[PDB]
């Protein structure tokens, strides 16, 4: 049961299963994985494809010829396995040159370099067939208030994305950008810290249609935000281009637990919303097998990502299909929420005495919402306890 | 020193100093304040003006004759003191009818009622000279995941704000709207939980130019976010129509401490930003004197709000004027951040070898940012260890 | 399925199902419940018993004769239904006199009054057969740093509990005290903010054996702490006298959701630990049906508390009984954790070359912990997805 | 002004200024610092001393001859500067062997190794003149609920500390132990997560008088707790053996900002408490110059730590000396808090009608606490708006 297949569109970053277990207080506990090994093992587990930072696939500082060779080996593995590369991204955070940012470094020469590094890898992404190009500005921010004028930083962020827009437009590429928010870590505060801030920003870009969000479960949870609500907003705006799935236990460092771990109920409501909305993008896992684990545990953790998505999918489908839930949805007036408030228009509203002068506010107030019964059906479904 | 005058544009909600001290675990510790007394006492302390919810000024359910009497008394005290009313707002949260929201209540009739109640108060705000009308959707949200389809709720929110914009335009009113975010409380999760989410939503409205944000110090802090950063993004977008100033000690219930209390450094960096940016709107305090206090403490706390703003203004000004700080700003390349990355344009960037093949990435990486020195000069100035 | 009965030892505060829905931003949405009604309805749902604050059962300020009458009616209901009263507590937080605390009010006359109120209700608790007397110092704390010398406050807290100890000892009562931690709300910071701080404090009391903790799921979660870890510590110390069960979604105001809601996985690990440890005290629900609900929803929410405990119990028992989990526990060396580190003693340890000079650190390092596979079995069990 | 001198007892970890800037998302930005250089540079800035983990001073795996060489060089620099070594500690977290803990690793052999590694360094700490030996159980904990039986882990922790106490007693060493709490990071939840939990644990040890706490400003803040309150509880218990001073901006990853940065008011109230209490231990900074910084910024940040302590000391002293503050303290009844509730004893309290039947609860309730005025005088003093 719950065996994933390519139809489920599960993808993994090379850096996920490849994470060697180095944390701020600890050395690596696992050897480096060859990207080819990761492609084959994930394919065997039922993955649809993989994603990469430039520097995951090609060691920083490789010559043109070594770079060709890294890419060729990886392509070969993709071809043998049928694995795809739906997304790609830039490492603008590891090299010490990026210590104050890539696109919003105070040093202009660094910001230019950030863009050139990005553009080179956009060409590679396109060659590999990537439809989304993720930007995570992990170094864009500050630890102190006078280090970063955030209005200037946003000008430079806009300038950078606008230039990327012009680049992909000039080349005739079908690739869209997805901005991945995170509120802090490894900067004290990161710019565009949440889905909202990234959606807002995108509207000020010269070609806003080329840009969307790549939200991450744990990142919105590091600001204590409701992740399914934020995905709903992104879907309402037409901007959910990609998603990173994982787990997180509240407000703390970014844990990057396998999906289903962390806030299990929020995972449930998330699957429900994505499936209800018909989200057709990759179900991409950005997680890290804990450094406690050997390679067998790495693969178990990867497999558990996909397993939990499928169990949740089944329970959410069973919840939405249950006629008793559908009656509960009516009792709670979810159907009334979907009706326009005033299709009759402003003047009709103002002339409607029953909306104000004759509104019996106490009778409306007395109506229970029936949300707890609804939510207990949802719980019973999640837990497969439908009595 | 630090005596506020009405030119400082300090305003207060009636519900601030008028808070009777009822919290979820306790009864009122103070008697109701007549709004006349609030107006007079705040003017004597050097306030510029007051703001109100409809229900602070006119108790819910008042007859027309009671309404006229409450407004007449309030108008006389405004007259007598010279106090302005720059902002007003609707209470769409207290009354049991609003338990599932106003604009996004699942019941349609409640949504229409919310709109009518709002509209009525827009008229009154205009009569009193308000330039901004705030919306705080405190009840818009959910405790449980099935209770609220967030995409439908956002359709309903957009409808409501669009109708309000249609109303003010049809009436020829100069007033603009400001959305005040809050992440949670009294709902488990509130819709448009942060400055980013509200900013993004506005761009989807029919007349986006009529709508900005009214961010609150404590509310962004309740999501663990950087409030000065949030304000910078609002200013960058042209959307800082109004602000609520107060204090909060991290991620917990909404404390509404006096301005200056809570995160003092963030208060410093906020004042620096507002004053640097030439923000010309009201410096509005949304705070609650703690229920420990009697009426004499109410006034002390309100005076404290204004005094802290002025002390921090002086310290920020001394910081910016210090020749050591200016040299520090240059050593930290804040001036370079303000300049374009690639005003030579995309093709010149792509052709610039110094941006990529010939960029000495180790030399750039080795150059310290000098942020700690800069930040210590800021601390020195804040603490008055430099004048 | 999952029908609760008195054998499950589920209890409810009168104030839980009786909460009228007043929050800091909202009026009551439900009428007051008669305590007799609450006793009968809970009995019908399969509850074992009820708990009370003095002021839930007897309106503050009742005369001796009205007080007798309130108590008599309640006793009658207990007798008809067979409901018990295993715990009782004092309201030292609602009346404005307690605005700076009961036991640690700065005013000495208030602290004395706090003790007299408490002692009167301890006599009533005993008469009703209560074995635990809970203290929740919801008002003990501060909003500002100079208001409360916390060393003095702790002296006064110790003095108060020591006097209560002497009282119950002098009267020959079999009643034990359980201190309920909460980190903040309605004070900015509450004294003894966590299980740890309360356990620590108890060790400085004159008769520490008379005192334990009454931890609450949501309260430890408001400090972002692992609730099952804290219960484990309390059980390790012999101090888990009582427990409050409910749900909470991270770090925010105290939500008091029905149990199972909030952090569902932490609910699972909690049930597992309590059942594994043979906790024999009440399974007491301190929750509040959301103010969205009418009385039918109040009773559904109460019923869902108990239902979720039973589902979780079943899954946790199935997890612990599964031989495949037992092999996984061995693979992860949980059994080795339970063995003494050095029963051979200090000198033997120092003479053991294989523990240091000849310890192959790299071979030990290479061993995977197998925790992810273990945890995925736990997930599969929780979700009833054992494939 | 505010030049530190060695009498101020300011100490620094080698790992503080020596931090090379490697974080989970980035490589080192600074070269390794020779501990000799750290000792010399900190002495010139007016430090009192340094502290170390075994592995900071002697790289993991050093031969005896390398060990002697590293220690000789360090001893000469201590000699040359007059710098003390008041505290030392074990690195039981970096090496992959410690991935599931040292003292509470599930594998027994790892636990024994942790103890032997610790013991060896206790000898060295004593040789260098340390009075305190810190334990920080950074790896003791779990990511998942089944991985760690917390009751068994606490049996193992107690065993370990008891063995260490047996060791120092058998050797006749004057050294005492201090447990440093942290709630999470690098483990999902760490055991003994706060000051309270560590304090409670100590009372269960065989020789509790040998053990206190080494609380860290940022660590308690990572649970959203009040650090000055935590310190007051440690002082009240006689257990504040050592302290780590730094800064943190709320609930997130461990920032380790310089002291003064982060929550400035909490830093003020901490200094007031330490100085009022006559705390005589080291003022130890556990901070990391941000990786943005070069070596000149490293020194600026370290100097900033000491300077902020001294500025805050002066401001707290001026606050306590101000005649208006003294009157404010009396108006707020801080003096009454310091006096007993009922030194007349239980029977006199029970017989005192003024404590109950005849207590005028409305008059007491009406008396304001005047905390806001007091707190504004504190703000004035902190900001230098009063001298
Ligand atoms: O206190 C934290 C720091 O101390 C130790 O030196 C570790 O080796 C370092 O990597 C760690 O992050
Ligand atoms: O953007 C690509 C990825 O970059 C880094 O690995 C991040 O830590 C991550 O969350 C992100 O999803
Ligand atoms: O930081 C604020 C300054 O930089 C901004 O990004 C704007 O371009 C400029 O007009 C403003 O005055
Ligand atoms: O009643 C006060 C409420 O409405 C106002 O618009 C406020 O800014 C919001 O913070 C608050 O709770
Ligand atoms: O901003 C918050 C306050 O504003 C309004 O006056 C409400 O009536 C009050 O109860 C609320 O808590
Ligand atoms: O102590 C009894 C109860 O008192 C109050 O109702 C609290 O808010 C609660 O959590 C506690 O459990
Ligand atoms: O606040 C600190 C003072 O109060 C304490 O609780 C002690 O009893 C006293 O010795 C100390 O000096
Ligand atoms: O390496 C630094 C580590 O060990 C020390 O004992 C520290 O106080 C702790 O905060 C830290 O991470
Ligand atoms: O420091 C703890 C580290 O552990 C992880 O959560 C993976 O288990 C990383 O995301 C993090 O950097
Ligand atoms: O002050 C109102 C309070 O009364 C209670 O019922 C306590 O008996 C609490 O839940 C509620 O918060
Ligand atoms: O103007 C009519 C209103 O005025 C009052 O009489 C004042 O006492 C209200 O009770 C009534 O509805
Ligand atoms: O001191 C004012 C604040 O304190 C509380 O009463 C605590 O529950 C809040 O509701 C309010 O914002
Ligand atoms: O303010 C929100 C209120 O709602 C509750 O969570 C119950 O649904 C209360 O615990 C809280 O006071
Ligand atoms: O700098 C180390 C980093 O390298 C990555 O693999 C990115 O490719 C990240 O997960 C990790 O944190
Ligand atoms: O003292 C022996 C040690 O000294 C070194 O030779 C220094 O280069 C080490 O490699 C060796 O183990
Ligand atoms: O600036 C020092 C701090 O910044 C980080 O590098 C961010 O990941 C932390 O690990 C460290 O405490
Ligand atoms: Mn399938
Ligand atoms: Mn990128
Ligand atoms: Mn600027
Ligand atoms: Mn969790
Ligand atoms: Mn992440
Ligand atoms: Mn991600
Ligand atoms: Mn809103
Ligand atoms: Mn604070
Ligand atoms: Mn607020
Ligand atoms: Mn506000
Ligand atoms: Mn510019
Ligand atoms: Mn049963
Ligand atoms: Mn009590
Ligand atoms: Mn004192
Ligand atoms: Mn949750
Ligand atoms: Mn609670
Ligand atoms: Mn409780
Ligand atoms: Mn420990
Ligand atoms: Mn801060
Ligand atoms: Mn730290
Ligand atoms: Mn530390
Ligand atoms: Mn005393």
């Amino acid at each position: 049961n719950y065996q994933p297949t390519p139809e489920d569109r599960f993808t993994f970053g090379l850096w996920t299963v490849g994470w060697q277990g180095r944390d701020p207080f600890g050395d690596a506990t696992r050897r480096a994985l060859d990207p080819v090994e990761s492609v084959r093992r994930l394919a065997e587990l039922g993955a649809h494809g993989v994603t990469f930072h430039d520097d995951d696939l090609i060691p920083f500082g490789s010559s043109d010829s070594e770079r060709e060779e890294h890419v060729k080996r990886f392509r070969q593995a993709l071809d043998d396995t049928g694995m795809k590369v739906p997304m790609a991204t830039t490492n603008l955070f590891t090299h010490p040159v990026f210590k104050d940012g890539g696109f919003t470094a105070n040093d202009r020469d660094v910001r230019r370099y950030a863009l050139r590094k990005t553009i080179r890898n956009i060409d590679l992404a396109v060659e590999l067939g990537a439809e989304t190009y993720v930007a995570w500005g992990g170094r864009e921010g500050a630890e102190s208030g006078g280090a970063k004028d955030v209005r200037d930083a946003l000008d430079r962020m806009k300038e950078a994305f606008d230039l990327l827009g012009e680049y992909v437009t000039s080349q005739g590429y079908d690739i869209r950008f997805a901005i991945e928010p995170k509120p802090n870590e490894p900067r004290g505060d990161i710019l565009l810290p949440t889905v909202g801030h990234a959606l807002a920003f995108i509207e000020r870009l010269e070609r806003p249609e080329l840009y969307g969000v790549n939200p991450e479960v744990g990142h919105e949870q590091m600001a204590g935000l409701n992740f399914p609500h934020g995905i709903a907003q992104a879907l309402w705006a037409g901007k959910l281009f990609h998603i990173d799935l994982n787990g997180q236990n509240g407000i703390k460092y970014d844990q990057d637990l396998r999906f289903g771990a962390g806030d299990l109920r929020a995972a449930f409501w998330l699957v429900d919303l994505l499936e209800s909305a018909g989200y057709s993008g990759p179900r991409h896992f950005d997680f890290k097998p804990p450094r406690t684990e050997d390679f067998d545990g790495v693969w178990a953790s990867a497999a558990g990502c996909m397993r939990n998505y499928l169990i949740l999918k089944e329970r959410a489908a069973a919840f939405r299909a249950d006629p008793e839930v559908q009656e509960a949805l009516r009792a709670s007036r979810l159907d009334e929420l979907a009706r326009p408030t005033a299709a009759d228009g402003l003047q009709a509203l103002l002339d409607d005495r029953s909306a104000f002068e004759e509104f019996d506010v106490d009778a409306a107030a007395a109506r229970g919402m029936a949300f707890e019964r609804l939510d207990q059906l949802a719980m019973d479904h999640l837990l497969g306890a439908r009595g």
